[PDB]
């Protein structure tokens, strides 16, 4: 019934439900108004905490951690411009379907839009870029209002984790004094399914047709193998994006095509490889010549599998929009599509151009923006993570990273793209996948340079490769963040750097000028 | 009539009107979609350009430049998360009434919300935090549409510069190819006034009353002297904020009170200094004991002068809201208020506590977070600029920076406050006021560390004083950005650092641990 108890009961009810609904990590930024929420989250036994004093960096850190783990991740910042720094990562989380619980501390009603210090309008702060907005009540501790606090904690995580996944924003007006009572201590998975009538139409329509699988960047785990099996069963090629995982799932394969970016630039190859059906999985692939090829082809059956109804199709090519779970579709197609449907000449044609274009690529790579990918492909461990920057590193990983027999989790921010926040993204992802590697340009590296503090203060393992095409001497940046600096001037100098980097748990930075 | 000419005619009409309406500077961030707008702004003869690759830093740079010069300043970035990085500075510009023309490049309609790379929803991106939003047409070059492009260029700057001043957002959908034709080359002030009936009511109501002037952070230039004259004429004290300019306008004074933060904490002094009227100018002062004092007093006449109708009053103390120009009000009060109204005992009481509290402060400052302000007060030139960070440096400049007889422009981000972007803010302001000094905490310095690139690549003069109260060794940061590093361990070590800093045109950084 006293002010500080009221504040403690209210927040504890909320925070307890977040953890009980699956939040294990919180990414906190400090400030006056965020203090009571930060202190009480710290007191929670199960809940782990990371402190990032740059809110922009905190947002991308949370993003990367939630993208890699499929876990809902809390953000917490104070009132004022701090909340606005979450915006780039929230917009990214929106488009890449990443479950961020963004909690913004705020002034109380008597201090809202009144000219108070550290205070701005935080109602619908991120606009359409969140799944849900809640302006929470001022702290109360009645039976009704405590259950309300629990209810909103459960709803936040549920909405964020329900497909299509995405960011959820909760605004907390907090009235002074913000001193909580810490002594004594205050402390169902659904998927989309197609109908039996609806699967029969699809099965019959492409039962003996020349089809192509197109897989772009995809979220879901262990979808590599059953996809490979189906394409093998049908005799269909898979045009696999580097971010699909099919180019690095730990096995060599007879259906995965990886040189399509090269050979679809040529006009006669465009004509000869013309399919009857196309089935898309995941986002759109990064390849512009593939994009232009899929745009050009008409009078085909263009399926896209989109369980979240996000309507990602910048080509407007869709004929049949499929709103179901990817693993479900692959399994029913593995059970119901015939075995005797195999045309050997169809797959053969695709694999032939693929073998030919591999030679054209490998004839040049014994001489450096393409050779850096090729050297990285060989030097990487059998189980590793690779975050790729959105500039030139993503176009060169499409050309010079063919299929390898190592398990490599490849991650990029492919929603709203952008050169911002990719260091913190990689660093958040490094909590899940080890060892973590970052192929990055100099512009992106500078942009999110101060996110390297998280690697220093939490003793994280990340190997950074900077393609500096370009006035900046990055040795001083390395020394500042306690990083081991390496300058690779040759192919052999890169080999020594990678070997040294995997040898110690810590931050490594390899600059290639 | 051809695509690239259309694009050139459209943008040139817009850009020409911006310059013709008073835009002299543009702050550009690079990218694919921003390229045609950036190239053509570069071709404009009068328009000066600054390139900031961090969009967050660019926003605060523009903010600082526009705050210092009262000039409208263009921002330009590419599509995607780049636009979202402008948000903290836009929210700040909104509350601090700063005229930013924010231009965001965008995908065309066929690539909007369709799953395209580097693309997000940019309609009403900043929400209520801008004065105006325009989604511009796709480039056309007809007589109607070219005048439309001119019209929007004039409207943008006008709305941004009309009081209450603020940010204006224009979104530009641009269709590929984005290659402009650069060869050959494509290239009233109103103020609020009170009525004669309305001034007579105010003049008579405080014609012989014990009144107090309260001046917080204020925009308007040369408002120092006529304010001083009126308070001298009336025998009224001025409780001047450090950011009012009255504490450093180049003259010592017999009405400016600067120790109110100290002596209004005491209960009997609160009671004895009780006025009959209060007149506020500018924003709310940073002093919490002054805030609490003005809150506590009742049955008074509380005037606030607010020409922009922003209603800045977190105390809700207003009795008479005055919507007119500050210079106008001071001049008519200088002409119409009587001379024989002077009560000597009223001003005497205020100046007495002020003299007493100065002794209490100066008795301690011969021994370091307060002594750093006091040393800075003495060591500064006769004509200088000082940007202050929003953390502990603003509370200590209120206590330990009494009135000096030097002209010092003092600047802070006092709208939405926040520890973010104050380096770029100071660096933008450094274009106008020279020499520029920055008193800053370590948290703020880290937050906007990468804004120091602007000091390096444009060879700017800024002296940074870091109050490191606190793992980071800032020498490596200094070496990275070509800055002269100084470590001040004593009072005399600070003197040597300041002397060296003012001696060369370039970036200086003084750390006090």
């Amino acid at each position: 019934t006293n002010h500080e108890q009221v504040l403690t009961d209210y927040l504890a009810a909320f925070i307890e439900e977040l953890v009980q609904a699956g939040v294990k990590e919180a990414i906190i930024s400090p400030g006056s108004r965020s203090t009571p929420l930060a202190l009480m989250m710290a007191e929670h036994p199960i809940l782990k905490i990371y402190v990032d004093v740059d809110e922009r960096s905190a947002g991308f850190f949370a993003l990367g951690l939630a993208k890699a783990s499929k876990r809902p991740v809390v953000l917490l910042c104070t009132s004022g411009t701090a909340a606005a720094n979450y915006f780039p990562a929230v917009a990214e989380a929106n488009l890449s379907q990443i479950p961020l619980i963004v909690l913004t501390a705020d002034r109380p009603h008597e201090l809202r839009n009144v000219g108070a210090p550290q205070a701005m309008d935080q109602l619908h702060l991120y606009g359409s870029h969140v799944k849900d907005f809640t302006d929470m009540a001022l702290p109360e501790n009645s039976e009704e209002m405590l259950r309300y606090a629990k209810w909103h904690g459960s709803r936040a995580v549920d909405i964020a984790m329900k497909t299509p996944r995405g960011p959820v924003h909760l605004n907390f007006p907090l009235r002074e004094p913000l001193v909580p009572i810490l002594e004594p201590s205050p402390f169902y998975y659904t998927h989309e399914v197609l109908d039996d009538s609806s699967i029969q139409k699809m099965v019959t329509e492409c039962t003996g047709k020349k089809g192509v699988f197109v897989v772009g960047p995809i979220d879901k785990k262990e979808l590599e193998q059953p996809m490979v099996d189906l394409a093998k069963k049908l005799g269909w090629p898979i045009l696999a994006d580097p971010l699909s995982g099919l180019r690095s799932y730990g096995a060599l394969d007879e259906v995965v095509i990886d040189q399509y970016d090269a050979f679809l630039k040529e006009a006669e190859i465009i004509d000869k490889l013309t399919p009857e059906v196309v089935i898309r999985f995941g986002s759109m692939p990064v390849s512009k010549p593939l994009k232009n090829w899929l745009e050009q082809l008409s009078d085909i059956r263009f399926y896209v599998v989109d369980p979240g109804a996000a309507w990602k199709d910048p080509i407007k090519a869709v004929t049949d929009m499929i709103h179901c779970d990817e693993r479900f579709l692959l399994d029913i197609m593995q059970q119901n599509m015939p075995d005797d449907a195999k045309d050997a000449a169809w797959l053969n044609g695709w694999t032939s151009y693929n073998k030919v274009a591999r030679e054209i690529v490998l004839a040049e790579m014994a001489n450096e923006e393409g050779k850096i990918v090729a050297e990285l492909r060989r030097l990487l461990p059998d189980k590793a993570g690779l975050f790729i920057g959105n500039s030139m590193p993503i176009r060169d990983v499409d050309t010079y990273f063919s299929q390898i027999d190592k398990k490599i989790k490849m991650l990029a921010n492919r929603g709203a793209n952008g050169i911002d926040g990719v260091v913190s993204s990689a660093l958040g992802a490094s909590v899940v996948f080890q060892p973590m590697f970052l192929l990055i340009g100099d512009l992106s590296f500078y942009h999110d340079m101060n996110g390297l503090l998280m690697a220093k203060k939490y003793k994280m393992n990340l190997t950074i490769v900077i393609v500096n095409n370009d006035e900046l001497d990055f040795r001083f940046a390395a020394a500042f963040y306690d990083a081991d600096y390496h300058e690779a001037k040759s192919v052999d100098e890169l080999e020594e750097a990678i070997d040294k980097a995997s040898y110690h748990k810590g931050l490594d930075i390899i600059e290639v000028k």
